[PDB]
């Protein structure tokens, strides 16, 4: 074995209900925020700088209602999909640093077939290759279930890049997305519980695309009010601006690292 394998956390879209789905998101929160340092009522991720090799990913075992497994990596820091492993093979994004790349180098290190993309795993690159924008890719249990057999079928000839692409966009936002936003998980739940498969709507996208900026303003917000008003989208595109944390309470369920603890108030 592995030194200390990295927790693992199953899920399956073969009977997946409202409940199930629930609980999936409950598992990957409470693996990814360490549980302490938590700014105005909402758990922040740990900082990188000082998280040993051991404490960095998250494995998502996914497996589909054909008898098909997918294994993605979860970078706590950020729940930022780094790779995925397919029966034997592994594959993962170019990174962006050396020290990620370090760190690369420990996920399913027992795999036969290594594979890195000349290709970043960021959304702007991801619509590209799909050639597809997220607000033209369905969600729900269905693409989800259709996104894990894309991903699995990669390692055997079936791969066609924009399927691939349009998979991982998929996965990200039903997973990575859904943790971080308490928003964005109900959007899901909402689209299982009536088995529904649609594109992701503005207000959903803007979440997404404010997540760090979000987090930023939280851990910088004068005991709660924003220093500048943060604009969002509605779900018909209009704008609004939020001006308090209290707004953002039932929203935001996870933030990235950015200031120090201030003076460490947890009791
Ligand atoms: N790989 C990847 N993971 C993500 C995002 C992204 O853009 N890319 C957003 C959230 N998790």
């Amino acid at each position: 074995i592995f030194p200390k394998q990295y927790p693992i956390i199953n899920f399956t879209t073969a009977g997946a209900t409202v409940q199930s789905y629930t609980n999936f998101i409950r598992a990957v929160r409470g693996r990814l925020t360490t549980g302490a340092d938590v700014r105005h009522e909402i758990p922040v991720l740990p900082n990188r700088v000082g998280l040993p090799i051991n404490q960095r990913f998250i494995l998502v075992e996914l497996s589909n209602h054909a008898e098909l497994s997918v294994t993605l990596a979860l970078d706590v820091t950020n729940a930022y999909v780094v790779g995925y492993r397919a029966g034997n093979s592994a594959y993962f994004f170019h990174p962006d640093n050396q020290e990620d790349a370090e760190a690369i180098t420990h996920l399913f290190t027992d795999v036969q077939n290594r594979y890195t993309f000349a290709f970043g795993g960021n959304y702007d690159r991801l619509e590209q290759l799909a050639g597809n924008l997220r607000e033209n890719i369905e969600l729900g249990n269905g693409p989800l279930e259709e996104a894990i057999s894309a991903l699995y079928y990669y390692s055997t000839g079936g791969t066609q890049l924009p399927t691939l692409a349009r998979s991982f966009i998929i996965c990200i936002q039903m997973i990575s997305e859904a943790a971080r936003f308490q928003y964005i998980e109900g959007e899901m739940r909402t689209r299982i519980r009536y088995n529904r498969r649609s594109a992701p709507d503005p207000s959903v996208i803007t979440l997404e695309n404010s997540w760090g900026r979000l987090s930023t303003a939280i851990q910088e917000s004068n005991q709660g009010a924003f220093a500048s008003p943060i604009q969002l989208q509605r779900r018909n595109g209009s704008k609004f601006s939020v001006y308090d944390v209290s707004i953002l309470i039932p929203i935001i369920a996870l933030m990235v690292y950015r200031c120090a603890p201030p003076p460490s108030s947890q009791f």
